[PDB]
């Protein structure tokens, strides 16, 4: 679909002023919240992130044919972590939670998306990957 037709609007708080979303950092992107108030609790400078096409958790597990094999390829064949990154919580007793979150971001890039539904203390947040637009205030 024409780019922008599915865009969702999120906010990111940081100490920096973000120009673009580099393929770098712990997660390979930025986390966005639905409420400006939530983003400000994470930083002083507020940003607007716009993901042209986000990947909902439902669409991941239920509407995308053979996403499991793609999650397997990014998990190095370890079917225990691939199972963990198909789900928002990104939880397993054997792996680092944030590396699970990063690998979940890799999934969406592989599947052709630019943000992924995530779970966190706030509730649902989104890992916004390169492809989104970030702009201050
Ligand atoms: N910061 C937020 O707005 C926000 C929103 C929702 C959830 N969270 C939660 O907080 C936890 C950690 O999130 P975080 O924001 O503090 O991560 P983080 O602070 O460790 O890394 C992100 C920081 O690095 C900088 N950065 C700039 N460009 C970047 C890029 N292209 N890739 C990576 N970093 C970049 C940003 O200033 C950003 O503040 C996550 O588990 C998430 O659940 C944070």
């Amino acid at each position: 679909g024409p780019l922008g037709s599915m865009s969702m609007e999120l906010f990111h708080g940081s100490y920096e002023e973000i120009s673009e979303i580099r393929d770098s950092g712990v997660f390979g992107g930025l986390f966005g919240a639905h409420e400006k108030e939530t983003a400000l609790s994470h930083g002083e400078t507020l940003h607007r992130i716009i993901s042209p096409l986000p990947l909902t958790d439902y669409a991941l597990n239920y509407e995308i044919e053979s996403a499991w094999e793609v999650a397997l390829d990014v998990a190095g064949g370890d079917e225990n972590v691939a199972e963990a990154i198909m789900a928002k919580a990104c939880e397993s007793d054997s792996n680092d939670g944030w590396e699970l979150q990063r690998l979940r971001g890799v999934l969406a890039v592989r599947l052709g998306y630019t943000s992924v539904e995530m779970e966190d203390e706030h509730g649902t947040t989104w890992l916004c990957l390169p492809g989104c637009t970030v702009e201050k205030i």
